[PDB]
């Protein structure tokens, strides 16, 4: 009687690890949530066919409010798996669910999978140079989130890159595009005047990481803000000072303006 | 005409993704490098058996000096796979290899897999709170590198966690232990006296991430410096101020002392 937290990866059903698949295939009950991220290259049906089990999808409320009443009860007398997009413990609050598991006397194990947090390495930007991360949240009513702007400022001041997770409204089927994120950032800039994000700021966009042909683009906000980066999910990155090799990759692979090759050391 | 960069994941031969395995199986030639890191929970033989292909292992020199003479020629007229521990392109030197492919008229695609960079999510520490990362290198002769100490200092003063990759002598398969890293840091502290790493510093050790039975331990240096965390690899994290939820996970899951709930939050 145990509970497995198993990541499904970045884009499609084949992004699950072999370990995760073999373990999922032998579980008695399989649950999953698809509100923390978007797997744009698969369907519930394909995932179900791969693991050979029926998958009960849980809503954010089911998990946050009733994980211990829906999943844990079964884990006390059966092998249960809880599937999630990407890595189950990255940019989610699922780690806390392991405490609930302990309290219920249920042992839990974690099976990792490709995460967008590390996949950004495909942009050519050195992973160790990424600083604090942030999420660009949709404004709601009179509330306009701006914390992410300060994160960029803090990292950039230290010469570090900033990974910006983009908002998602699973129920409404709304996925924030890199374009919308840029528009919001420009609005915060006009409000704060920190000189952190402007039309001349160099940015990198990574869309549908995990697919064989993800969209990887780098350039100035003024040029990319109205560019079509394809279907979601998208992630936006605001690089700090570039090493020469980072600039070379952005130019050669992400189509960045050749002028960025001339770094100001 | 195609080169696939395929990640092998965290620990053993089943940490490769289903996508990576199926693609590797269909490749005409398969190369691999084990110098950026190692796969401690498996062997080349077990990886070969899973993929059902002979694996040509390449040294750091083979890759950095002769990638275009060893791998690319075959990729020109065949489907070739290049396996790497973890997630491809996390290691800083990997990215440039895609430019080499482009220069040789070879298409390249990246197949992601779990990376320790994202797997640390299992420590319960929020991924967004991780700042710049660093590597603790073994001092040698008259060379005593200490830049990693400064990374911790700069992250911590901003309330961010610091991921410290530990040194490895790839060919000899000798891993720096978290204990050795702590000893080194106390030594650097005694030299810099910045009050960044002392007996009272709270640290988190993650050993054998990817395994079903990783060791996750949190506590003060004075208590953990001589503790046995099991077989390698080891990762050391120096967290910044903790969110109560992070602290509760460290206490409940990582055996941290209750004291952290009042001292480090
Ligand atoms: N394949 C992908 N391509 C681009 N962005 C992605 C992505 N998968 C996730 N994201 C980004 O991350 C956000 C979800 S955050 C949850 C992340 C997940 N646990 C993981 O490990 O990846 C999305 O709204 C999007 O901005």
């Amino acid at each position: 009687m145990v509970l497995y937290f198993i990541g499904l990866g970045l884009y499609d059903e084949r992004d699950i690890t072999v370990k995760g698949l073999e373990i999922a295939k032998k579980c008695d009950y399989v649950f999953a949530e698809f509100y923390t991220s978007l797997m744009a290259g698969t369907t519930l049906g394909r995932i179900q066919k791969l693991i050979g089990k029926e998958i009960r999808v849980l809503s954010r409320e089911d998990v946050e409010l009733n994980f211990e009443n829906i999943v844990l009860p079964l884990a006390k007398e059966n092998d249960v798996a809880f599937l999630t997009p990407g890595d189950p413990l990255v940019a989610t609050t699922h780690a806390e669910l392991r405490i609930r598991a302990k309290r219920a006397g249920v042992e839990s194990y974690v099976i990792h999978a490709p995460s967008i947090y590390s996949a950004v390495g495909i942009t050519g930007l050195h992973i160790y140079k990424f600083g604090k991360s942030a999420t660009v949240a949709y404004p709601e009513g009179n509330w306009f989130p701006t914390s992410y702007y300060d994160v960029i400022k803090e990292n950039a001041e230290r010469g570090l890159h900033t990974l910006l997770f983009l908002d998602i409204k699973a129920k409404k089927r709304m996925y924030m595009t890199a374009n919308e994120a840029m528009e919001l950032l420009l609005k915060v800039e006009d409000m704060k005047k920190g000189g952190v994000f402007t039309d001349d700021t160099l940015v990198v966009v990574l869309a549908r990481a995990g697919s064989l042909n993800p969209t990887i683009r780098a350039g100035y906000v003024k040029d990319l803000i109205r560019e079509d980066f394809g279907d979601p999910p998208h992630i936006l990155i605001v690089p700090g000072k570039l090493h020469i090799v980072e600039a070379e990759y952005l130019v050669e692979i992400a189509g960045a303006p050749r002028e960025i090759l001339r770094v100001n050391v």
